């Protein structure tokens, strides 16, 4: 509905830190400091569904090689989200993928879908707190065993 | 701790049953008559975890073109436990794989691991109701998605 | 977003159904006949909220003693869900909170939120297949046991 | 089968520990140093059930007040299982449905089942590590919502 950063950790930038894959990827921060980095709002995901974030106003974004226009939000393991800008849409969604499907952020998959450090360029912030649009979809799902005979079913894409 | 048929559905043979892979395959009967399929008590099985049974006198197992020694035991769909022979103990290993690990009695994979038709062969009826022995194995098992960045773990095998 | 009944379906009155209550209690129509009982989309709900319906415009609500203007979707038993209309929205409230909350619509608890036929009145079609607001709201739920020490969490209210 | 204490943190003695209800109430130790708490094994529970310890010969009992025969097993919250000991089986029972349903060691309702530190009386250490009886009963289990209309079906008791 109004996705945007919580409020105070904007504007942010993209940037990098030695708590989301050794400095080598790129994450939203609000500051230059020890651990400014950017926290999210969790979003309400329903099993066998997926979300990730393109911003409504490009011209709007944080910029580095290119606007960061797209995004997934993911725990940090820090206690909140934390903000991962993809190349695009379709990066967006295919990490997305791979999170909500059980992955981990230092899965091999997931590395190399993040933007690589060398791409912070100017390291330019958002005007402001900009909205992002929440991009809902299916998200193919497995059986998983419960106890005995008892199953949660899978759901189709 | 005691595995057997419930009671009253021993002595049985494995013949063939219209409702289990349109008559292909073996499955243990109590009798000849419309639908007198033996019925199976629910093992006790924890997410990360299969079973399968192996009879633990062979002596008292049911004959076809072999003692049937070893089987997995799987809901009918029709509201009862029904017991499935395999040639071994692998097989059998490999078939409550496949079903614990979320698959269906009509899946190809299941189907190949039953035993076909043409190995009922005299269609004897096991020494009584003997006990078999509840073989426990770990199943690996993946990480399920709940809500949100809930998921329930995975299991290591 | 636009919720409405599965294309068909309407218009729609509130009336009675042998399979719904014993024809005790409203649920929505769309014919006279043999089991001619209005079907509705399924919510996307996320463990931890609770979904009601409330109609945008009163006006083009079906009429009993009164517009039914809010109303709680669950499955009928019978391979589509059926719309339960309710007198307002607290109660609509209250029969969402207990069938999210894993109640049954056999549940006293259940029965004595539906309206009774008695109020079927006119029975009176809406006007079209209106839209209806999804009303959502966080739902107070407990921690459920899935294996050893692994629980899915508890969500506050 | 074979239900001790792991390799190592065996004899313990009940006693006291400020990580375990701010030493208010007995938990095995295997010394009287810093953190030297005894560590359990996880037993393999099933949604749907319990279990608690009875140790097999009383006569090799951890001794305070009482031999100390039964009792609970559940995460420390410290990466390990701790032991904790209550004056018979029925309040075992009360302690781990208590906790197998959903409950915590910090909640009153737990913190009233165990065993107060003025009952430690000569803190001896048992005869070794010996062998406890997994004591495994049904626990009355509620329906847990999932997704949709999704549940994780109630289990009787």
């Amino acid at each position: 509905e109004e996705y945007r950063a919580k409020t105070g950790y904007a504007p942010y930038y993209a940037g990098v830190w030695h708590s989301f894959n050794n400095s080598n990827s790129l994450v939203f921060r609000w500051g230059s400091a020890s651990d400014q980095i950017a926290q999210w709002p969790t979003i309400s995901v329903p099993r066998g569904e997926l979300a990730f974030l393109r911003i409504k106003d490009g011209k709007q974004a944080a910029v580095g090689t290119q606007p960061w226009r797209t995004m997934v939000v993911w725990p940090s393991g820090h206690g909140y989200n934390i903000g991962i800008p993809t190349y695009n849409a379709e990066r967006a969604r295919q990490l997305a993928q791979h999170l909500y499907g059980g992955g981990s952020l230092t899965d091999e998959k997931a590395k190399q879908l993040f933007v690589p450090a060398n791409q912070q360029g100017p390291g330019k912030v958002s005007n402001g707190n900009p909205v992002w649009e929440v991009m809902r979809a299916p998200l193919a799902t497995q059986r998983a065993h419960i106890q005995d005979f008892e199953f949660i079913e899978a759901i189709p894409e």
